[PDB]
């Protein structure tokens, strides 16, 4: 199912950044005529079937493989303002003064980008529970920003500091419920709680969840019942709405849906403010 592409239409222009199992490098793509697109260079065919079969427009588009020997490629749409972690932290409170002289407005994101970056990651989680896919990985780490501050979710590895994952098979812990941490139960109500977690990243501009704490130490203050405390950026509504994701009991946990309407309805209610 997984479209393949002659390594002879792919032009490496130069790297974007490369992270733990592979690196990615802006190139143009021949017969896809002349097309800029984003290059990951190395089971490989069963993580490309799943990029192939999912299509939507909070899901970063996938364009195939080359397996026309080595290193195996992996071909996408270019999102120019790279991944969402680095977009909040370098678009955060102290954005201007360490800025290069050429960047557009430096400053923080306002209320409204924040609630519209936050919007359309709910719409990808929405997309995948209607499939009943789970995504096990969900952080602002894992998303894209494109231009004209467009979201999606680029990946289902690499991290920030090496502290995301924690040896148990690397787990998430910062961003997994009790049930995950315990049983390696996965389900689209971990996701949600995943989701909840990705609205405090997005409102502290990208800070790691617990970074006070070794993994250990978080496993102990999850499994617990410890909550993430309240973003000085985090407006109440929007606290209570990560509240909602983070019930102790996964079927107490709000719908993907009803999140991402009350995101929506949030995001709807600032647009002129
Ligand atoms: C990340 C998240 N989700 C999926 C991925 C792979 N998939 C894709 C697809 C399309 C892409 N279009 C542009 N950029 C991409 N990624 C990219 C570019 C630069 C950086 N860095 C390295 C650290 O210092 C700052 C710059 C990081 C990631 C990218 N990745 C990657
Ligand atoms: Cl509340």
């Amino acid at each position: 199912c997984v479209h393949h592409i002659k390594r002879r239409d792919i032009v490496l222009k130069w790297e974007l950044g490369e992270g733990a199992f592979g690196k990615v490098f802006l190139a143009e793509c021949h017969n896809l005529d002349k097309m800029l697109v984003a290059v990951k260079a190395l089971d490989f065919q069963r993580e490309a079937e799943l990029l192939t079969m999912l299509q939507h427009q909070h899901i970063v588009r996938f364009f195939g493989v080359c397996t026309e020997g080595r290193p195996l490629l992996m071909v996408f749409e270019y999102m120019r303002h790279g991944d969402l972690n680095r977009f909040l932290r370098s678009h955060g409170p102290d954005a201007k003064l360490l800025a290069g002289g050429e960047d557009v407005a430096p400053g923080p994101l306002g209320l409204g980008q924040l609630l519209a970056v936050a919007s359309q990651v709910a719409a990808g989680m929405v997309y995948l529970a209607g499939l009943h896919f789970v995504h096990r990985d969900l952080a602002t780490r894992n998303c894209l920003v494109g231009q004209g501050l467009v979201v999606k979710i680029g990946d289902f590895s690499r991290d920030i500091y090496s502290t995301d994952y924690y040896r148990v098979t690397m787990l998430p812990i910062r961003w997994m419920p009790p049930e995950s941490i315990l049983y390696r139960k996965f389900t689209t109500e971990s996701d949600v709680w995943s989701f909840g977690v990705v609205l405090w990243e997005i409102f502290t501009y990208g800070k790691q969840p617990w970074y006070q704490l070794s993994n250990t130490e978080a496993i102990d203050c999850i499994t617990q019942g410890r909550e993430l405390e309240r973003p000085r950026a985090c407006p109440p509504e929007v606290y209570a709405i990560m509240r909602g994701c983070w019930q102790r009991e996964p079927q107490q946990r709000h719908s993907i849906k009803d999140v991402h309407a009350r995101l929506q309805a949030l995001a709807q209610a600032h647009h002129h403010h």
